[PDB]
RNA sequence: UUGGCGGAAAGGCCUUGGGUGCUUGCUGGCGAAUUGCAAUGCGUGGGGAUAAAUCAUUUGUAUACGACUUAGA
């Protein structure tokens, strides 16, 4: 903070990468079920609820029905149905 | 547990009878969480008894040396 550089390491150039909102493929939509392919509830169905800023989706298995809780998931690992 | 069957490398096929579990065929309840956004998620090396082999001996229907051929608790 207040410590002058005792070694004038080169500073970054200004970079020109804007954060942009993930676009989510359409298929994705909410209330779809959802079907995991890795982590702890890989195989299990699941609803997608809610979209994160995270760029991870809010999902919920149900939890009583299937014992998933609320998580989040992304959204490359998850098979989207109709 | 009963009966038959499979010889090509059968060694497998069913199957009468009962025993004990599941049944998602149908109706419901209990728990999943925090691993936190994926890192696929089987015999020795030393002893106790002993079935058998080789050597010693002998044998000669065998013989350059191995090998082969007999018999004595």
């Amino acid at each position: 903070p207040k410590w002058y550089p005792s070694e004038d390491v080169a500073a970054l150039k200004k970079t020109r990468k804007a954060a942009r909102p993930q676009k989510l493929r359409a298929s994705l939509v909410p209330g779809t079920v959802l079907i995991l392919l890795a982590g702890r509830f890989r195989g299990k169905r699941v609803v997608y609820l809610k979209h994160l800023e995270d760029n991870t989706l809010l999902i919920s298995g149900p939890f009583k029905v299937n014992g998933v809780p609320l998580r989040r998931v992304n959204a490359r690992y998850v098979i989207a149905t109709s």
